[PDB]
C-alpha cells in the first residue's frame, strides 16, 4: 500500500523591472502578480502585497493570478482519482506510463480504518497481478501488448504525476474538489495542495478557510468562489 | 458481459448564410461555415483556383491557416470503450466531454483489440471481472456495516466498460486523428480514431479525406496525412 | 459611418441516436445538452416529472452547477459594425474561435456620441484627416512584399475604424461572455454587443439563457445580469 | 509626439525545488532541470547508463514528448510595442496576459511606435507624429465637449470614464501599449515559429526574435532547434526543422 504525498517541486522566480518606480514586501508569485496588475493602470504610486491581492480578489480582476504558477510531484494517488484530477483544463499534467509495472495499491480513505477490508484488497490486487502475467505470456507469442494486459489492474493501482497550474486554476480545483460534492479521494489531495499552496502564497489563499467535518473529512469553501 | 465498440455521430453544424453578404458555395453544414469563416478575413465573397468549397479548403489547409476549421464542430456519443482508452483520451484539450458517472454500477467489460480474436484470453478476461465485482459486492456489504460505493469501486478493472459524448471543432478532430491513428498508438484508442475518421470523412470529406488509411500487416489500420 | 449587426450564421444540428431508449420535446443544441447530461447516469426514461422536459431538465443542470454539460452546444455569429477597440477586447476572452478582417485589406461612432451630430462631424472628419495620412503613406512607402507598405500605413488608422469578426463559442463560453460583459463595469460598445449576443441567443436557447434579465440604466443604456 | 523603443523585460521564470527523497540530480536548475524531472517522472527512470540535462532536453524533443514542456513558463514585460501589434499578439491562447488599459492616456504628451518599415525614414516618421499630434488635439476637444454634453446625467464619475472611453475613439493604431505575456516553454515555441517566419509582419516578427533570443539564454537546449538567419532586407527570421 502507498499513502498519499503531495511534494511542491516548482514554483515562480521574480526579478522586478530595474526601471518601473515601484517595490513591495512581497517576492515570487505573489509580487509578479500585484506587478501585472499594476501594469494595467500604470499604478506604481492596497498598499500592502497582502492588501493589494486582497482587493484584485474582491474587485474580480482574478485574470491577474494567471502569471504565477507552481507545481507537485504527487504519489500515493489511485488510477480513478487521476482520471478525476485530469479533467481539469489549464493544468498540465505528466503521468506515469501505464506500461510502467513496478502491485502498490492506494487504500481508499474510508477504508484505511480496516484490517479485513484493507486485506481484502490487498488480496484482490495480487489476483489482478497474477492474471495480468497469465493475460501477457499468451498475449505476447510486445511492448503495447503489456499496456494491454493491464485491463485488469484495479482502479486503486497506485499512480503518481507531475500537476502545474497558474493560482487562478488552482483556486478553481480547490474551490471545486474541496467541497463536500467531491469523493474523498481528490477532496483530501485538494486539502493537501491547498495548505502546501498557502504556505508560498498565503495572500492569494487566504479566502479559503477549512472546515473539518463531523462526519471526520475536511472541507474548503471560499467567499469569492 | 463483453461490449463492442459503437461510434454514433450525433451532433455537426447547422449552417445560415447571411443574405446581406454576396456569397454562395456548393456546399452546406460546417464546410460552407469554414469557408463563410475564411473569405471573412478578406471578403473575398465574389471568389479563381479556389472558387469551390473543397478547392477552398484544401487550400486553406495547404497555407496552414488551420484557426479558420475551429468554427465548425462534431459530436460523437461512444459506448464499449475502457475506462483505460477513455483515460487517454480525456488528455486531449480543446475537446469537451461527459462521460458515464464513475458512481454508475450495471458487469460490462470491453476486449483489448488484440485479444479479440482469442478464445482463451477473452474467458480469462470476462472470469477476472466477475471475480472483481464478486469482491466488490463482498467490500461494499462489509463497508455499509454514496462513501462505501466509492470505497468499493477500488476494485474494478481497467477494462470495465464506459460511455462518453466527445464534442470538438474539425481542427481538434484533425490532431486526434494525426496524434492516435499513428503506428506508436495504443491500438483500442487507434481502432477510436480510424472509426471518428470514418464518419468524420463522410460527413466533411473536404476536411477530412487527405488522411489516407492503409492497413498493418498485423491487422490494424493506421491513418497518415501528407 | 456603420451600426452595429450581430447575424447568428450557425447553430448545432442535433441527431439522436435510434438506439437509445430517449426522445425530447427539443432539438438542435438544448436537445444535445440534455443528452449529454442524461449520458452521465444513463437517465434515458425520465424518472423524474420536474427534469421530464428539456427546459425543466436544463433548468436543474444550472442549479445543480453542472456547467459542463453547455460545451457541447455552440452558435457562431457574423458581426459588423464593431470598432477595432471593441473587438480587441472582445478577442481577451478565450475559449472563443475568431476569424477577423484582416490587417491587410467605415468608423464606428461610440454609443454616447451617436444622437449628437456635432460630435458625430467631429469623429468623421478626423477619420477623414487620417484616412488621407494613411494614403499619403502608402504612397511614401511604396516608392508582392510590398504590402509591407499597407501593413505601416495602418499606423495612422483610429481606434474607431469598424471591423467584422466570425465568432463561434459553445454555450457556457456565450455565458461567461455575457455576465462579464453586460454589467455597467464594461464600457457600452462591448455592453451593446454583449446585450444584443444574448438576445439572439436567448431566442434559440431559452433554457439556457433566462436567467438572465435585461434592465435600462438612466441613461437609455442596457444592462444583465443573473 | 514621443517615439518608444521596444523593450522586452524577463520578469518571471521558474524557480525548481528538488524533491530530496527522489534518487536524482541533474546539472541545470530552474525550468529546465523541471522539464527533466516531469520526464523521468513518467517512467521513474531517475538513474540513468551514465556516461547531461541538455541530453536529456533533445532526446524528450526527439521522442516528441513536447507536452513535459508545459511545466516550466517565463514571462515578459514588453513595452513600446503598437496597439495593433497586441492585437496580433493576444490572439495567441496558451498564453496569459495583462495589457495597459485601453483607457489610459499618457498626461504629458502623445506616445507612438515607429513600424519598422519606417524607421529609416525621417519624412514618414514626421507625418507619423504629426498625425498622432493631431488625433490628441481631436481627443481633448471631443473629450471637453463630452463632458459638457453629460453634465446633467447622473454619476459624475461614471461620466468622466464613459467621456474618455469615447473621446479615444480618435486615438491611432500606432499608440503604445505595454503588456505582460506569460506562457510555458511549449507556447512560446510555438508563438516563435508561427512570428518569427517571413510570413509575421515586421513589428510582431522583431518581438517573437527578441523573446527568443532571452528564452535562449534561459533554457539553450529548449530553443537551440531554433535558427536566425538574416534577409536580404536586412530583416532576422527564425525557423526550426521540428
Ligand atoms: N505517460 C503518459 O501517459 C503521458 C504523460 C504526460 C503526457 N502525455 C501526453 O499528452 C498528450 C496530450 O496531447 P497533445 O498535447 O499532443 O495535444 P492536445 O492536448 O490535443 O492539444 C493540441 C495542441 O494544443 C497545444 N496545447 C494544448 N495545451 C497546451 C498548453 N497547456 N500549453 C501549450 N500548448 C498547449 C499543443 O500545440 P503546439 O505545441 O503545436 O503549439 C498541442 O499539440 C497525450 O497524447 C499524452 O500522450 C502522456
Ligand atoms: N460524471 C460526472 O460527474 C462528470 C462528467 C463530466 C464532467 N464532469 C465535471 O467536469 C468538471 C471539470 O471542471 P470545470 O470545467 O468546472 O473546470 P476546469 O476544467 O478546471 O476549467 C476551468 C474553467 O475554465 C472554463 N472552461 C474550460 N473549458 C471550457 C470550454 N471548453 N468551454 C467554455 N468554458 C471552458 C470554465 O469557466 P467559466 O464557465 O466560468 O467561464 C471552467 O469553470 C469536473 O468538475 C467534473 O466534476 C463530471
Ligand atoms: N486574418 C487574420 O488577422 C486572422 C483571423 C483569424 C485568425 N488568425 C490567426 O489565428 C492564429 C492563432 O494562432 P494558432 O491558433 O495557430 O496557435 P495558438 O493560438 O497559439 O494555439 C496553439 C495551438 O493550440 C491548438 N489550439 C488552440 N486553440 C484551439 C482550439 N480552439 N481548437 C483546436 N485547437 C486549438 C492548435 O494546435 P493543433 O492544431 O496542432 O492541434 C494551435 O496551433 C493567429 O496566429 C492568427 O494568425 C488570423
Ligand atoms: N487592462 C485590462 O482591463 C485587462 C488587461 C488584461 C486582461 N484583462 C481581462 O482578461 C479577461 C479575460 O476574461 P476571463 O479570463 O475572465 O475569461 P475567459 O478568457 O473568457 O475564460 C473563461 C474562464 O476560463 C478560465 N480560464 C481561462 N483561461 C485560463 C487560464 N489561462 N488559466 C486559468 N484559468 C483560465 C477562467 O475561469 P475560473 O477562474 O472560474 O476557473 C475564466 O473565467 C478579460 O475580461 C479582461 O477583462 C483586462
Ligand atoms: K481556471
Ligand atoms: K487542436
Ligand atoms: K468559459
Ligand atoms: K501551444
Amino acid at each position: 500500500t502507498a499513502p498519499l504525498r503531495v511534494q511542491l517541486i516548482a514554483k515562480t522566480d521574480f526579478l522586478a523591472p530595474p526601471d518601473v518606480p515601484w517595490t513591495t514586501d512581497a517576492d515570487g508569485g505573489p509580487a509578479l502578480v500585484e506587478f501585472a496588475g499594476r501594469a494595467c493602470y500604470q499604478s506604481w504610486s492596497t498598499a500592502t502585497n497582502a492588501g493589494y491581492l486582497r482587493h484584485i480578489m474582491d474587485v474580480g480582476h482574478f485574470s491577474v493570478l494567471e502569471h504565477a504558477s507552481v507545481s507537485f510531484y504527487i504519489t500515493g494517488i489511485s488510477r480513478s482519482c487521476t482520471h478525476e484530477l485530469i479533467r481539469h483544463r489549464h493544468f498540465s499534467y505528466s503521468q506515469l506510463s501505464q506500461r510502467y509495472v513496478p502491485s502498490r495499491v492506494v487504500v481508499p480513505p474510508g477504508m484505511e480504518d480496516d484490517a479485513d477490508l484493507r486485506h481484502i484488497l490487498t488480496e484482490a490486487a495480487d489476483a489482478a497481478r497474477a492474471t495480468y502475467s497469465e493475460l501477457l505470456a499468451k498475449l505476447e507469442a510486445r511492448k503495447q501488448a503489456r499496456q494491454a494486459a493491464r485491463a485488469v489492474m484495479p482502479n486503486a493501482t497506485e499512480t503518481r504525476i507531475v500537476v502545474t497550474g497558474n493560482y487562478r486554476a488552482w483556486r478553481h480545483f480547490i474551490a471545486m474538489r474541496a467541497s463536500e460534492h467531491a469523493d474523498v479521494e481528490i477532496r483530501r489531495l485538494a486539502i493537501e495542495c491547498l495548505r502546501q499552496l498557502a504556505a508560498v502564497a498565503p495572500a492569494v489563499f487566504a479566502d479559503f478557510e477549512v472546515t473539518t467535518l463531523a462526519d471526520g473529512t475536511e472541507v474548503a469553501t471560499s467567499p469569492l468562489a
